[PDB]
């Protein structure tokens, strides 16, 4: 109840809601449609209408960014998200949230409507084709990495991880090529085994 | 000790100027849209794309990393974290993430991202929407500016840096700025400041 956390089933904001189950924080969940997004209720909390954000008291906070370095920030060190938590440690972190955030979630633009705007079906096709194959390309390296470390970062799970899980889910909504991909693949499935995921995924309504 | 691995005019230059805010010393690497697919800087980044900061044999590769990076290691006495609570930092990370996940993407299709296209006219209608979706985004800036004379926590950090790379190329690629009054006083100031001078002149640029 002192932290609020304002998602979309299955959004980005899914990535936050792990990370707050791995932390063994106390939160409060608040269920946004793309209709409530754009609701005066939620844009007097969030002017920009987009998920997520994390509420801790009176004080909003709203980028996936911001949201699971601050988790990563007030979990307990028996947690283990920060890694040994040095620079190195916190800069592994983020580098790996960043893969996800800048490299990864905006090429799934095209597979989201961002080209409805070309009007052209053939158009519209040849562009979620080629978000498709730039995704194949970024999960090949997230792969290779995958094939010689347990996780993203520092050896330990973190938000990186919370991160590429949630892409991975929208890979299996939107037809990316996943095939091949053995690290990836068996990442993919130690996360969904995993309570603090499953609590999420349950939560949600993705089961 | 610190490489910092730059293309001139490039993200990049966001931690340039971060890296001279800080006080830190440091080494320029020049690199080409040629020379960052050559073997030797793929050994460094697979990924071949700027920025890259190398400390020893490390070499750190996501600018929102190198951007936190720094402010990890400068002095306290430069005030790059704020009053250096979580709080401050999520400020710093929610405008540094502002920059990087939602203003530099959408840049894109106006550094011919969307040649696969292939028709001229839908190439020049998805550098029309990136212009359109991007003016929304500086209109947010803008509002947020009309108040704070720094993005996060009324003090300058890497986000400024970063918003202010991007009205760079704003600049270049004729994104519409116009009424945009707190953002233009922003880029004003940044074109001011001694430490982005240094970088600029560094980088060959104006
Ligand atoms: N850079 C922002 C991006 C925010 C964002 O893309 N939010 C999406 C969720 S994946 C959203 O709200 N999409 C649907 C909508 O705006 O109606 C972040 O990582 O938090
Ligand atoms: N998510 C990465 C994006 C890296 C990136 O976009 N690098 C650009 C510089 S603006 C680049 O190297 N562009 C040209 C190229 O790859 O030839 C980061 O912020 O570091
Ligand atoms: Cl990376
Ligand atoms: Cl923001």
């Amino acid at each position: 109840h002192h932290m609020k956390l304002y998602i979309m089933p299955g959004a980005c904001s899914l990535a936050d809601h792990i990370l707050l189950r791995w932390s063994g924080s106390s939160f409060d969940l608040q269920f946004l449609d793309h209709q409530s997004m754009k609701a005066p209720e939620y844009l007097a909390l969030n002017p920009s209408g987009a998920v997520p954000a994390l509420q801790v008291g009176d004080w909003v906070l709203t980028q996936n960014a911001a949201i699971l370095n601050y988790i990563t920030d007030i979990a307990p060190a028996e947690r283990g998200l920060s890694g040994d938590g040095s620079l190195k440690a916190r800069a592994e972190i983020n580098r790996w949230i960043a893969f996800s955030n800048s490299d990864v979630h905006p090429m799934y633009w095209a597979l989201f409507g961002g080209t409805a705007y070309l009007q052209d079906p053939q158009m519209i096709a040849r562009s979620q084709d080629n978000a498709r194959q730039k995704l194949r390309v970024l999960y090949q390296r997230a792969d290779a990495h995958l094939k010689h470390h347990n996780w993203l970062a520092n050896g330990q799970r973190s938000g990186a991880d919370a991160y590429l899980y949630v892409t991975l889910r929208w890979a299996k909504k939107v037809g990316v090529d996943l095939s091949s991909l053995d690290a990836l693949s068996a990442f993919f499935e130690r996360m969904e085994a995993d309570p603090g995921v499953q609590a999420a995924l349950q939560a949600e309504g993705l089961i």
